[PDB]
């Protein structure tokens, strides 16, 4: 550890829990430097009442501790890659940053803009306002006192407000002004929402070459090496002096030299550690590192491949030519045979050699899930079949004959996510609104899956038509919130996908839900579906008295409409 950029931090905490703080000999960490420690101090009822058939459907309640998933998949360490790998690393990485930097240009992001978002409070506090500031001075001196993560188990590496806005402030330009969009980076899909990405997929599939690879990195935010930190540290050198300090004071704290609580006779331990390379899950930028990154990972993989890089080329890369003349040449055509959503990918390389192109991309630490290491890699030959964003995507007709292209996933786990109410002591509005959020979501998105149009219908039936959806139904990116509105579903669905949707040439409006497909039942079924299963017949069946149930206890002094007739 390096006690000049961390021990402020540590002292800091020290401070706070000075008679309770001690050193634990026996603590478990065994690749996280180890400082100390002190004594430290759901269900939506809606959705449960109308989806009983899956009770026992253990895909469904599942979805509904943290010291072991620390000493699984975080506490782990990957020896560095070797030096010719790093070049190249270096080199694709300054080449990417141009590129995305040609017609756009970093900016520092105002405290008003960071207002705007979170109204979606200690923002309308002047207080925390004044611990920003506080913090913001010790970094533009070199320092921090504060940027710690509470790690929360997948990970979730949590941070207090202030520490998010002063990412926000010199990174988030990143996000704001779509420098990972499709425009800007040609292999990027930030701003595109799930009604887009299958449409992506099948233009990809008309590229010419090999088949479509969609391989996972097993824990990619464990994989993110000091390297890579560096390379994706690089985006300074294109901004002016002021806003490259504070730029610099975040990369120092929050991403190189983190310092992380993690909680440990029915007594609990806040442990404190620190590690410098990993990706702290969680952050503003998280995804646009992750997306830069994943893109310089894949156009390596593509060189190795195309065998602009040899084996020799690991150890020591003599000459740089060749990799700057492929990066000039073919460089934007391979960032357009990409989808990638920050650790998610799929690439239509310009042949097969990419299966086994696993030099590199092994010698770099990210390591593929699900595959022996030295096992060449299994591509799809049709782009319905690929994963991307935990979907699918299939092309269906609408009545009419026009075709549309739908995102798609296990059932299970949408009705099981539904049924999780983040939040104690909620009343039913809150948890029916919340209801109503998921079943308007599944109106626009997910349509085609027969349990969903029903369960949806039966929520909008019982909720009342007044109340105004709340929460969050994703984190995704790809969920654009389109579904959050008291506006008629079936004239968001017409914007959404016919107005709006750049690939439906013929903008007829659709004027009735039954115009609207299903998958068909092979389909609807091998994705989860309980039709003809008795328990779900009988839940349909009796689908109107359930919806007059939830009315009575909601109140049937409401409206209400029936959407189910
Ligand atoms: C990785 O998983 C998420 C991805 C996905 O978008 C790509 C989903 C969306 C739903 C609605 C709009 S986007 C949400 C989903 C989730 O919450 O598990
Ligand atoms: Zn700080
Ligand atoms: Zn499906």
């Amino acid at each position: 550890p390096n006690m000049k950029i961390i021990g402020n931090r540590i002292e800091r905490i020290r401070s706070e829990h000075a008679e309770t703080w001690f050193f634990d000999e026996n603590h478990p960490y065994r690749t996280w430097a180890y400082h100390g420690s002190y004594e430290a101090p759901l269900i939506n009822g809606v959705v449960r009442l109308l989806s009983k058939p899956w009770d026992v459907v253990t895909g469904v309640t599942g979805i509904a501790g943290q010291q072991r998933v620390f000493k699984e998949k975080v506490d782990t360490r990957v020896p560095d890659p070797q030096e010719g790998t790093r070049q190249v690393m270096s080199m694709v990485s300054s080449w990417l940053w141009k590129e995305l930097g040609k017609h756009k240009r970093p900016r520092v992001c105002t405290k008003e803009e960071f207002i705007n978002k979170v109204r979606s409070e200690a923002v309308n506090d002047p207080r925390f306002w004044a611990l920003v500031d506080k913090e913001r001075e010790h970094h533009l001196r070199g320092e921090c006192q504060s940027c710690v993560y509470n790690m929360m188990g997948r990970a979730i590496w949590y941070m207090w407000l202030g520490a998010r806005f002063l990412e926000f402030e010199a990174l988030g330009f990143l996000n704001e002004d779509h420098w990972m969009g499709r425009e800007n980076s040609g292999g990027g899909v930030e701003g595109l929402g799930l009604q887009r990405l299958g449409y992506v997929l099948e233009e990809m599939s008309r590229i010419p070459g090999g088949r479509m690879y969609a391989d996972d990195t097993a824990g990619w935010d464990t994989r993110i090496s000091r390297f890579d930190l560096e390379n994706e540290a690089l985006i300074t050198n294109q901004m002016e002096k002021g806003h490259r300090a504070l730029a610099l004071a975040i990369i120092k704290y929050t991403y190189q030299n983190k310092v992380v609580k993690v909680l440990r006779k029915g007594k609990t331990v806040m442990d404190i550690i620190s590690r410098q390379d990993q990706r702290g899950s969680g952050q503003v930028v998280t995804y646009a590192l992750n997306t830069f990154t994943n893109l310089v990972v894949q156009l390596i993989r593509n060189m190795e491949a195309e065998e602009v890089l040899e084996m020799q080329d690991l150890w020591l890369l003599r000459r740089s030519e060749k990799v700057t003349n492929w990066l000039q040449s073919n460089g934007w055509d391979r960032l357009k045979r990409m989808a990638v959503s920050g650790d998610d990918c799929v690439v239509k390389p310009i042949d097969d050699r990419f299966a086994h192109a696993l030099r590199f991309l092994n010698d770099m630490g990210k390591v593929r899930k699900d595959t022996q290491e030295w096992k060449p890699s299994t591509g799809w030959d049709n782009w319905e079949e690929v994963p991307f964003c935990s979907h699918h995507f299939n092309k269906l007709h609408l009545k009419d004959g026009r075709s549309i292209v739908v995102p798609c996933r296990h059932q299970d786990e949408l009705i099981g996510r539904a049924r999780v109410s983040p939040g104690a002591g909620w009343s039913i509005r809150e948890t029916a609104c919340l209801a109503k959020s998921y079943a308007q979501m599944w109106q626009l998105l997910y349509f085609h899956r027969r349990d969903l149009r029903l369960m949806a219908n039966a929520i909008c039936s019982s909720v009342p038509v007044d109340w105004v959806p709340t929460g969050r139904t994703t984190w995704s990116i790809h969920g654009k919130g389109e579904w959050m509105t008291t506006e008629d579903m079936l004239v968001v669905w017409n914007r959404v996908w016919i107005e709006e949707n750049d690939h439906m040439e013929d903008k007829t409006p659709v004027t009735k839900w039954t115009d609207i497909p299903y998958l068909g039942k092979r389909e609807d079924l091998w994705c989860g579906s309980l039709i003809g299963h008795r328990p779900r017949t009988t839940w349909a069946e009796n689908i109107k008295n359930t919806v007059n149930m939830v009315r009575r206890i909601i109140g049937d002094e409401e409206k209400y409409m029936d959407y189910l007739s």
